[PDB]
């Protein structure tokens, strides 16, 4: 299969990504490194995951040895939610583009739609435990992304955990100047996302899947479905002689979306490379889709009231 797919700013975007939330940065130095030794192209970042600089360490040494020009590589990162501001968002992307040794990425998102209180802390409580809101909505934030591409810092623009409405909103924005290229969403054959998957393609908007393989190591996790356990799973890839997490990485493929598993396992981040020589059947495909049962990895409860808490 093709490697890449074709964005609606024109640039092409690799459709197998590195994820690195909850990858330690004592680990994710060597994973990046390794992952670009095997064939990634495609990093997938964030300021909030704490991990910039060290992901950026190693992009830097690949570039360093010509394993790679910047010009074959697409990092990704995401404006954090206490950033929402005019202000703001200019220095939190280039926080990001000074930890990752860059002078520009290739996708900037917002990270999810919901600005809260600027300060030091990422989620500001108050006194009894809900997240402290930011007045500023996400038509003055988008506004503050299509500047970013204007002064070029980022080549792309997009979103992230935006809803139907949200990613409707963004589009009729009056004065929209840069539509969003991606909304990356969480999506998995237990949460398919078909409804919100087809209103973004059919908006050209292309759709990056995150927690491709359920994310087990997310730390809310509870003894909860799992994908990678999953024996009708097991016995899809059985059958094609390829892994679990292969299955599950080729699903989103083929559905014409961009997906970005992490490890920082390097023999896991090999295999999950592997997954450009073999073809799920439009029925394994829609087998698949039939697990769906509406289960996230990424909610929080902590932020549910915020008028723009994009999930019920
Ligand atoms: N925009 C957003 O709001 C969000 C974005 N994301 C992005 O998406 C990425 C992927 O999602 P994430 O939630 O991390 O979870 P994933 O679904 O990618 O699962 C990661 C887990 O799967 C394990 N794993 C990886 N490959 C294999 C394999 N071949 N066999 C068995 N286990 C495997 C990893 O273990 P190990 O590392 O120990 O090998 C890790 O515990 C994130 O890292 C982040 O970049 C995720 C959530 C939200
Ligand atoms: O968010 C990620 O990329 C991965 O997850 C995280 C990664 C981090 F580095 C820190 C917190 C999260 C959490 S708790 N994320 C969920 C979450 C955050 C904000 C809102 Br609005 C809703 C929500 F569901």
């Amino acid at each position: 299969m093709a490697s890449r797919i074709l964005l609606n700013n024109g640039a092409k975007m690799p459709i197998l990504g590195l994820g690195t939330w909850k990858s330690p940065p004592g680990q994710v130095t060597e994973a990046v490194k390794v992952a670009i030794d095997v064939g990634y192209r495609h990093i997938d970042c964030a300021h909030v995951y704490q991990n910039e600089n060290e992901v950026g360490v190693a992009i830097q040494e690949k570039l360093r040895e010509q394993v790679v020009k910047r010009e074959e590589l697409f990092i990704v990162s995401k404006l954090w939610c206490t950033y929402h501001e005019k202000g703001l968002v200019k220095g939190a992307c280039q926080k990001t583009l000074s930890d990752l040794k860059l002078d520009y990425l290739d996708l900037y998102l917002i990270h999810w739609p919901t600005g809260f209180k600027p300060g030091k802390e990422f989620f500001p409580l108050d006194e009894s435990g809900n997240v402290v809101p930011s007045d500023t909505n996400i038509l003055d934030t988008w506004a503050a992304m299509e500047e970013l591409v204007d002064e070029g810092l980022v080549k792309a623009i997009g979103i992230s955990n935006f809803n139907h409405l949200q990613v409707e909103m963004i589009l009729n924005k009056p004065g929209l100047k840069y539509k969003p290229a991606v909304n990356q969403i969480e999506c998995h054959p237990y949460l398919t996302q078909e409804k919100l998957i087809q209103y973004c393609q059919s908006k050209g908007i292309v759709v990056t899947a995150y927690s491709p393989l359920g994310s087990p190591d997310r730390p809310w996790a509870k003894p909860d479905p799992s994908l990678l356990e999953d024996p009708r799973i097991k016995a899809i890839a059985a059958k094609h002689n390829k892994t679990t997490a292969q299955v599950l990485i080729r699903f989103p493929m083929q559905r014409n979306l961009v997906v970005i598993p992490k490890s920082v396992t390097p023999e896991r981040i090999a295999e999950n490379f592997k997954v450009f020589d073999f073809e799920l059947s439009s029925q394994d495909m829609t087998t698949l889709l039939s697990y769906n049962r509406n289960w996230r990895v990424c909610a929080l409860l902590s932020c549910t009231s915020h008028k723009d808490y994009p999930f019920h």
